[PDB]
């Protein structure tokens, strides 16, 4: 009766205590870690889940830097650094694939998100240009 | 390789005087005359595949589509699109695994790579903005 | 090593296909946590011994006595003195024949490039001018 | 009776059917082959001969290519490219060991220094910036 993508959901939200880990109508879920780190979450396909972090908007002026950045997130399987037009942010996107998924991998896909959010904080806050909250 | 040997040699001459090594093996190529690419292993446990695309306009506005173009290549367990300091290129890089790995799974991911710049060149094309390759 | 038997079965199957490729291997470490080397082999006849000195300040009279420096070099069987247009730095650059080589005689002549990058430090010390490291 | 250094001259102009091409009293012997390069050798230790082919006068304004010319040399093990404030120029400095020596030895040793010679005119003709005669 549930796809694989709300049946994992409902684990995710479960295992955190809550009912509103859910895809709404659209398909989209958001919510924050730790106070800290906007997490989206998208099925639009069924067999997959894409993962985001929203690394929020870059000062004025840049992109290549984020381009190198790049770099070192493939070179250590992380997440793609990328730009979106919409909320014009940054954000870090991971494909998570549901085919032999669980609940533990979807919180180590959602870790390796995160860990490369702090990842790039640090690329960013010992380099003197900041990334706002909202 | 006599020079393989003695590399390998003189690398642990120098673990055994307490002294840590960086090794790197590169491998590059052109494919159909149009398609750089670069196969670096630095470590035990991966390989990378660099797809060289060229040196782009430098436009920091283009360089924020290059950005935006990664959640596309993100969606679809591509390589990352990036950019290079030293060589002043983007590129198209793909991490390749060590474990369960062969020289056919090698050259499909080697495909992957060359298909992703293949995607890129006619998208820049049809936008004409094409790179120095 | 799992990955230098993954590419060089993989180099074999480039040729195979007609392609050529171009291979090179890298090895760097820190002497006395001062010399910066860095031994590359692109092909079964020698390999390069750099000692990366540092960036120079950007003064093209100054490069004149670099150039000018290279008599000595030349006179000592030493080192080429050069600058690489990447690292932007200045090297001091010895070929390494794998002829009646050793693990021994490398020593040896990446000794001598240590202590040719030890005189340069120590003259450019005395006339103040230290390199960016 | 004769210094194993003006033995070899000896050879070396005989060969080239002249008894012009000796060491003179600074111990300094200068030609040019081929109506094209001028070769300075010099000996005034025991154990090597130097072999300097003059390049020719720097355009105005530069050492840095020059620097990194060398680089080609030593990858190639070439001579030394360098810069001599006597008589300003650029030049093409070589040791030629005397030991385990003979007469082709050192005609070979001159002959990498004149490709050496025509590598140089090579990255800088088809380059747009040129050295003078004389």
């Amino acid at each position: 009766m549930y796809s694989r993508a709300d049946r994992l959901l409902r684990q995710f939200s479960l295992k955190l205590n809550t009912d509103s880990i859910v895809f709404d109508e659209n398909r989209l879920c958001s919510f924050i870690i730790d106070n800290r780190y906007r997490i989206l979450l998208t099925s639009t396909n069924s067999e997959y889940i894409m993962i985001y972090g929203f690394c929020g908007k870059p000062p004025d002026n840049l992109a290549f830097e984020f381009l190198n950045a790049n770099l070192w997130f493939a070179e250590n399987n992380g997440p793609h650094l990328c730009y979106d037009n919409n909320s014009q942010s940054l954000l870090l996107a991971l494909n998570f694939s549901l085919n032999e998924s669980s609940v533990e991998k979807l919180e180590c896909e959602i870790e390796v998100v995160i860990r490369s959010m702090e990842n790039l904080y640090h690329i960013l806050q010992d380099k003197g240009i900041t990334l706002d909250t909202d």
